[PDB]
């Protein structure tokens, strides 16, 4: 596997956003990766968008909470593959209030066919991301708020309840680190960032990991 990675400076991650009062971090966390992985297929990076996920999977509970594998399948199974610009459907439950469904007056940016589960193991995350790119996870985020910068070297593991999108690794550093990015806008964290040692399962991040396959 490669020594370090980082899409970030391979021109495949777009900006830092913000979820706002939603309990909409699973939409974030989809969506990040489904506008990674249409870069890496050879086409523009462009911003999609999360209100689609919120307002309109209804297989998730929008403001309360939801799944990146169930926003994956209900992007290929109930929108005929079909994931819309942001700027043609914008964010609209920064209040902690996800408004009605709108299923017309948008255009599709991306298109997926699927999605692959990954081991349930670091280092094999790794060597996927370092060749198909940046992964969705889920992670125990309790300490978080309290995370100012650096690599966090010990973090709260013992309960999921948050989702990210998993950008790149440095092996080569004095402690391997997992790069992160998150929705709590540019003003937490490293500029919106967080990284977090890698090889002991920190925040509990090899267990839940996915990504969108682009078709
Ligand atoms: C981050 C956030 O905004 C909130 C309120 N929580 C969720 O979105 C949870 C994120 C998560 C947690 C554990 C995982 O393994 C994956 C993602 N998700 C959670 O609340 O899941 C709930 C659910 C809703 C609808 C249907 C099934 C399950």
């Amino acid at each position: 596997a490669p020594a370090a990675v980082d899409w970030r400076a391979r021109g495949a991650v777009t900006a830092v956003k913000d979820q706002g009062q939603c309990g909409s971090c699973w939409a974030f966390s989809a969506i990040g990766n489904v506008e990674c992985q249409w870069f890496l297929a050879g086409h523009p990076l462009t911003n999609l968008s999360e209100q689609m996920l919120v307002s309109c999977d209804k297989t998730d509970s929008g403001c309360s909470g939801g799944l990146m594998n169930n926003a994956f399948e209900w992007i290929v199974q109930e929108n005929n593959g079909a994931v819309y610009t942001e700027d043609s459907y914008p964010y609209a439950s920064g209040e902690g209030i996800s408004p009605p469904c709108t299923t017309s007056g948008h255009t599709v940016g991306a298109t997926i066919t699927g999605h692959v589960e990954l081991p349930q193991d670091e280092a094999q995350i790794a060597a996927w991301l370092a060749v198909n790119g940046p992964v969705a996870v889920a992670v125990d985020a309790s300490s978080w708020m309290t995370y100012t910068g650096g690599v966090m070297t010990s973090c709260v593991s013992e309960a999921l309840d948050h989702g990210v999108l998993l950008v790149g690794y440095n092996d080569s550093a004095a402690v391997p680190y997992w790069i992160i990015k998150n929705s709590w806008t540019t003003q937490w964290g490293e500029e919106g960032y967080i990284r977090i040692a890698k090889g002991s399962n920190q925040c509990l991040v090899k267990e839940e990991a996915s990504s969108a396959v682009v078709g």
